[PDB]
């Protein structure tokens, strides 16, 4: 099984470096091993070669049968963009790929239902995910007097990604909020027809409709209540970035995205924090917490999966915090102590132990 | 001699709406002034009473008038045979009816409230701002294949919507948080386009740029970092009802609607509430609070709205809450206990002297 690397620049060399470290580990105790390609892309990908995103790479994604990316931006390619250049980048890999679906998932750990600006009596069972379209809705001259943007769905898209969020509900429990805004997007109608079209090969999910600015005040009312939400290009990109903060690091958090025909890319949530990069105390869990969701969805190896979110449950009731997670004055480790930890979880929780 | 167009609707609306008024009939008392009060049906009362969801007859009125207060609308009774032609939405029919452009939903928290909100005490103590809301432009058959939607922007829609908010903002923190997304709208590259070439026009105020995924993080993480935020008629739409949230209930909210020409519907965010209506349980202080801006934005009547303002913030501050302010197990009132609690406060605040003075 080969796997397509990408560190990218800030903290991503950092992180994903971390990300491998826990990940060879488990696979040399599970028996396979893995061929890895290395890659730049965005800021490094600017400066020891030519396009936020190379012909020579985007190649050895497609010959591979997963993508691990870190993060990319900076400050160096904030001024001097050309609004051509700058970051993503991403965009460019995610249409270079045909990835549809976007898999944002928060599980808040009771270790830390204590770090969200949300309140404890309101975070402390949240398990959702966020299922976001892609490919269509919106996206893909000074002095102008007007402007315009056109909002494209087809049937064949919105039904691509609503079945992924029935085919993940039935893994989880299977309860599906489709969120629309359809009291006035002519998309939206359309989405919701899709919707209850599909309800009906998985008789056994519960379908809900919620309009997205419901959506957007049950986050923080009553994440509990959900479990699958599947949505549009553009509201997807907004409540993500809301349920985000349910947990509060964004250090925490992995997303997953998947191409029609199965191919993964996966990365951590977390920009690049530029100031950092360098001083190796990052939070690598995201970044660590996404190779286990490649194992998942890329590779079927569930069980080696469970492994790391079984380790980094523990490591963090332990009370191990990197400088994110801490508390105010609370002790705080490293990246590779961290790392170093997690590793260590992972043969514990894979033993012998008589006597 | 000022003439009110009053649009109770259904639920709780007339409930809410009838408490804001006996504030504001006394208030004018106290001050020397009277209004003049013509009812209209809306929503629901006009799909029954007379036929259409928004009867002509209503929007005329409405444009004879100095000022519109609304209460809400929409109702079992109308969720079902709807026609999408009549579901009690002719709440839009007023917006392009009169041109409203702007919407303001205004948000600061009461300490006596801190710890009524989802969010921690810690965050949301500070909290005071309001977003503004475009809301003219922007966005707006079973077996098709295929749908668009058009996201139209015009410079002048947003000119004079990032007009309104400057002009805010000077009367508040001189900070305008201008909330697009600029890397990848089209309608966005324009929109910020408008508000660095209107700053300008305002140098004694913070210009600040912010995608709206930000945005809807910052909200939650650090809302004291607000005063104004202008964005546009979705956006706006999503951000309003996320940072609702901050305060906590929808009974607490007050909102304006502004025309080109500067008329103004004031109504509370909170919705029709189908399920309590009658039974006199509704919190009134929004549609209340509703009746204050008004009082500022279509009036000029300044002290006559910081007299309804802080005659609630002591309400509060005194230990009284209705069912939805309630931490459970506290002791709540009901509409009239709280509306004629608020009246009182306005008889006493109004009180001139100091065993002394």
């Amino acid at each position: 099984k080969k796997i397509a690397v990408l560190p990218g620049d800030g903290i991503g060399p950092e992180v994903m470096e971390a990300a491998i470290e826990v990940l060879k580990a488990v696979a040399e105790r599970f028996g396979h091993e893995f061929e890895f390609e290395y890659g730049l892309i965005g800021g490094a990908a600017i400066d020891e070669a030519g396009t936020p995103l190379p012909e020579e790479t985007l190649d050895v994604c497609r010959g591979s049968d997963a993508i691990l990316l870190g993060a990319v931006g900076g400050p160096k390619w904030d001024q001097n963009p050309s609004e051509l250049r700058p970051e993503k980048g991403l965009l460019g890999i995610r249409k270079g790929l045909d990835l549809f679906a976007n898999l944002r998932p928060v599980k808040v750990y009771d270790s830390l239902a204590d770090a969200s600006p949300l309140k404890k009596e309101v975070i402390e069972g949240v398990d959702l995910v966020i299922v976001r379209e892609l490919t269509g809705g919106l996206y893909f001259e000074e002095g102008e007097e007007a402007a315009v943007d056109t909002l494209l769905y087809t049937r064949e898209e919105i039904e691509r990604i609503i079945r992924k969020a029935f085919e993940l509900a039935l893994t989880r429990k299977k309860k599906v909020t489709s969120v629309d805004k359809a009291n006035v997007l002519e998309s939206s109608r359309l989405w919701r027809e899709v919707a209850e079209e599909v309800a009906k090969e998985y008789p056994d999910v519960e379908l809900e409709h919620m309009l997205v600015d419901n959506a957007a005040m049950q986050l923080i009312r009553n994440p509990r209540q959900f479990d699958v939400i599947v949505t549009e290009n553009m509201f997807g990109d907004i409540l993500s970035d809301e349920a985000s903060m349910i947990t509060g690091s964004l250090g925490m958090l992995p997303s997953a995205s998947l191409s029609t025909d199965g191919l993964g890319l996966y990365e951590p949530v977390h920009g690049s924090a530029p100031d950092i990069a360098g001083k190796g105390i990052a939070n690598p869990l995201a970044t660590i917490l996404s190779a286990a969701m490649m194992l998942r969805y890329s590779f079927g190896l569930e069980e080696e999966a469970k492994a790391i979110e079984k380790a980094v449950e523990k490591v963090l009731a332990e009370g191990y915090r990197t400088a994110d997670i801490a508390k105010p004055g609370g002790k705080y480790v490293s990246t590779t102590e961290m790392t170093d930890e997690v590793k260590a979880a992972v043969v514990d929780e894979l033993a012998t132990s008589a006597i």
